[PDB]
């Protein structure tokens, strides 16, 4: 009916709290425990059980009463206390890891349980009411309004500053649209301030034309399965050609390195440096394509629409492997781990890395002609890019604080920044104290 979606949309919104008060209530219930001295909570095994439990598909009393169970089972008080204390190894609460599971059902029934929203609850069920099941679920599309890369976004994605907006929008989590179109501006004013880089004008090329074919709306492709289509047109004509890819609330990198114009051979190009991704393999995996032919339409219309479609990230990781022949991958670069985020920038630009080192192989000859220096080359160009973004946000984070200086969010983004880098380029830390002073000095 009208009742489902209406009745969670208001409970997500009467439990929605600041961090600090959920951080607050969190260490009540430890004090609680403490008190208790019973046996400790073990979050794995609770999370182990709640997985098991929501796979029984039960109604409201039985899923009530095992959730109850299950929490007594974990060394947990409550059902309550579990939900508000309890934490996987990503990072994840019982209800953040229920909506960004599309199961809307369980969320709601977390929620009569205790569960309470914080600002990374609402991200992810931001994220997530832009799907399919969100749909059929009976929410309405989200507002326009809230398709703009929020201010504390913005900043915090490229810069790595973890924080929350005053009106409670944190850094992280982010939808494809605004931050691929960020993605593609960066690698294109890269592109512009180096014109004789001409792997970075093969990049940006790669990424114009995919953020145009895409058309991503929040997180959903508006031309499928058109964009697939020209996307693997474009892979057989032998031209380098990224793919956005993702699974329900997880982006990462995908890209496809062709061996030469008209070739049929080539790289495709993974990158998962957060959820999904076992610690050792955090980062980029290089597969050699010597058919690209493999890589269909089909498949890159899934890949695009995987967050949408409700795909796991176990169908998403399948489907590029078998495009790959379901070979191993020749070459890993290791980078490092993120957590509590969607990877919307972080998986996208390190693919950059392995696209520049399919370019350098491509170069000599072939991945087992690469020299040593071949491959500090590509890093340090790498780097050279990542410093060009990173300089580039800076000076815009310090120019926006001027050209705002009594804003909450902007003050506090630069000094989250400073705060949270300390052993960042010095010039960049002078740069923002002398923002953060002339801030102040409109008293
Ligand atoms: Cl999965």
């Amino acid at each position: 009916k009208l009742s489902a979606p209406l009745d969670m949309l208001k409970q997500m919104n009467e439990s929605t709290m600041e961090q600090t008060k959920l951080d607050e209530l969190r260490k009540k219930m430890s004090l609680q425990a403490e008190i208790l001295n019973k046996a400790k909570a073990d979050n794995d095994m609770f999370f182990r059980l709640l997985i098991e439990l929501m796979s029984l598909k039960l109604q409201g009393e039985l899923f009530k009463e095992q959730l109850s169970k299950i929490s007594k089972e974990s060394g947990y008080d409550s059902a309550q206390s579990a939900l508000i204390q309890a934490t996987n190894s990503e990072g994840q609460s019982p209800l953040q890891y229920a909506l960004q599971k599309q199961d809307f059902s369980t969320a709601k029934y977390f929620l009569d349980n205790g569960a309470k929203a914080g600002p990374i609850e609402k991200a992810v069920f931001e994220i997530a009411l832009d799907s399919k099941a969100a749909k059929e679920f009976g929410f309405p599309p989200l507002p326009p309004e809230k398709e703009k890369l929020h201010p504390v976004k913005n900043f915090g994605l490229v810069l790595g500053i973890k924080t929350t907006s005053v009106d409670g929008t944190p850094s992280q989590f982010g939808h494809i649209a605004p931050t691929y179109q960020l993605m593609t501006d960066s690698v294109s004013h890269f592109a512009k301030s180096h014109p004789g880089n001409k792997n970075f004008q093969e990049i940006a090329n790669a990424f114009q034309f995919s953020n145009e074919a895409s058309a991503f709306k929040f997180s959903t492709p508006q031309r499928n399965p058109e964009a697939g289509n020209d996307l693997a047109r474009r892979i057989q004509g032998g031209e380098l050609t990224t793919i956005p890819v993702s699974c329900k609330g997880h982006a990462m990198g995908l890209s496809y390195v062709p061996d030469g114009p008209g070739s049929k051979s080539g790289y495709l190009v993974y990158t998962n440096r957060g959820l999904g991704a076992k610690s050792s393999e955090h980062g980029t995996h290089i597969f050699r394509i010597e058919d690209s032919s493999k890589i269909t339409p089909e498949f890159i219309n899934n890949m695009t629409s995987g967050h949408s479609n409700g795909a796991s990230h176990d169908e998403i990781m399948s489907q590029i492997k078998a495009a790959a022949g379901n070979k191993e991958p020749i070459h890993h670069i290791k980078q490092k781990g993120q957590k509590n985020d969607n990877c919307t920038i972080a998986n996208s630009k390190s693919n950059i890395e392995g696209i520049l080192l399919c370019q350098k192989a491509r170069e000599v000859g072939g991945f087992d002609k690469l020299t040593e220096s071949d491959m500090d080359s590509v890093k340090k160009e790498y780097k050279e890019f990542t410093k060009h973004m990173r300089v580039e946000k800076v000076n815009e984070l310090a120019k926006a604080l001027k050209e705002n200086p009594q804003d909450p969010d902007l003050n506090n983004l630069t000094k989250e920044y400073l705060k949270q880098h300390p052993n960042a380029d010095p010039k960049l830390k002078q740069t923002l104290e002398t923002a953060l002073k002339q801030a102040s000095e409109s008293s």
